[PDB]
């Protein structure tokens, strides 16, 4: 079981395509619901998810086939299609997926954040780093629901450098359009969705608390926060969950003016990375760094609850810590952090000495020598 929110909030979940191209928006939003009778949310909802889980995985096509049977079933604690809790404007987080993922893998964080009283808007990314995503050919293909399937694109070392900055500034881009999508669906633009789905996305209309923006994301997700950061300033504040820094290019790190957190996994890091980390790291800037001890980098994930403990372990979606203790501390020293720098009028800074690392399952900074 994936965690329901800690917040006081029941939580709604849906899906919105607009428009319905490749170059459209696809998000999947989680929201505070007034309903908590509603079925859960389907975790994964599509076969060629688990195809594209698959090729990430490097195993044959019919592994995916296999995935279905093990997950295809699985659910998440979201009432699908609830009513927006009315009566109240909303903080909104941007969350980006990691190489591989695609929107629906970080409920946990995405329905923690809705229980607190945010709008989360789980992008997913068509630059070809998601497992699979879809999309409609054109007006036709979208009205009759025929899918056109996007699958993971393997690179050669040779295309590395180049092809990974190509894809994190479109994931920027994807984040900044997504912005300014949920921005018109709250100074109330009709929107058609491409998906015919039954909730209507009039009921956000002046929901959004306009001013209170900020990025999350994780491994290629939080490198897509800082290139996010430095390009869009509607964006008031980040915070990279284990980042990968690889597809940064050099010029992005002394141009985050924005107040940004690292939370790290204990053991995915390494120093070519950490320096990275520190160089976006300027006298004048706010920047915060924990490392949750012993954590492996899919703590941030779904998959850490979605399989046992031992077998967990072995496929490295688990570490030696509890999994829900893990993501409580990122959640909880994330909300203090968005409290903070959001300028909220909640509880939040309840949690303000896990932004310094002061737990026992914290460590301040990081546990990476970079000498
Ligand atoms: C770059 N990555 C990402 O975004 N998620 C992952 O698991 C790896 C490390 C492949
Ligand atoms: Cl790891």
């Amino acid at each position: 079981k994936i965690p329901r929110g800690n917040g006081p909030y029941s939580v709604g979940c849906t899906d919105l395509m607009f428009d319905h191209t490749n170059k459209g928006t696809f998000l999947r939003l989680y929201y505070p619901s007034q309903d908590n009778d509603r079925l859960d949310t389907l975790w994964i909802p599509n076969k060629e998810y688990f195809w594209g889980l698959s090729k990430f995985l490097g195993t044959h096509w019919l592994m995916g086939n296999i995935l279905r049977l093990l997950f295809g079933s699985m659910t998440t604690p979201a009432n699908w299609n609830s009513p927006l809790r009315p009566g109240e404007k909303y903080p909104l987080v941007v969350f980006s997926h990691g190489l591989g993922a695609f929107r629906t893998l970080y409920s946990a964080i995405g329905i923690d954040l809705a229980s607190h009283g945010f709008i989360v808007a789980a992008v997913e990314h068509r630059d070809r780093s998601a497992s699979a995503t879809y999309y409609f050919k054109d007006q036709s293909a979208a009205e009759i629901g025929d899918k056109s399937w996007l699958y993971l694109r393997t690179l050669k070392q040779e295309e590395e450098t180049h092809i990974r900055n190509e894809q994190v500034r479109q994931r920027a881009k994807e984040c900044s359009q997504a912005l300014s999508l949920i921005l018109d669906i709250d100074h109330g633009k009709p929107v058609k969705n491409a998906l015919d789905l039954k909730f209507d996305m009039e009921q956000l209309k002046d929901s959004i608390d306009r001013e209170k923006i900020a990025v999350i994301g994780h491994s290629f997700g939080g490198a897509t926060v800082i290139q996010t950061l430095s390009e869009d300033q509607r964006f008031r504040c980040g915070i990279a969950l284990d980042a990968w820094m690889f597809p940064l290019g050099d010029e992005v790190y002394s141009r985050i003016p924005q107040p940004l957190f690292f939370i790290n996994s204990e053991y995915f890091q390494y120093p070519a990375n950490i320096i990275k980390m520190k160089k976006c790291y300027s006298p004048d800037k706010e920047r915060k760094m924990i490392t949750i001890r012993g954590s492996v980098h899919q703590n941030f994930a779904d998959f850490t609850f979605a399989t046992g403990k031992i077998i967990g372990h072995m496929l490295k979606l688990k570490g030696d810590i509890d999994s829900n203790v893990a993501i409580d501390l990122s959640n909880k020293a994330s909300l203090a952090f968005l409290q903070k720098h959001l300028g909220l009028h909640k509880d939040f800074d309840q949690w303000d000495c896990l932004i310094e690392g002061d737990d026992e399952n914290l460590i301040p900074g990081t546990n990476i020598n970079t000498t």
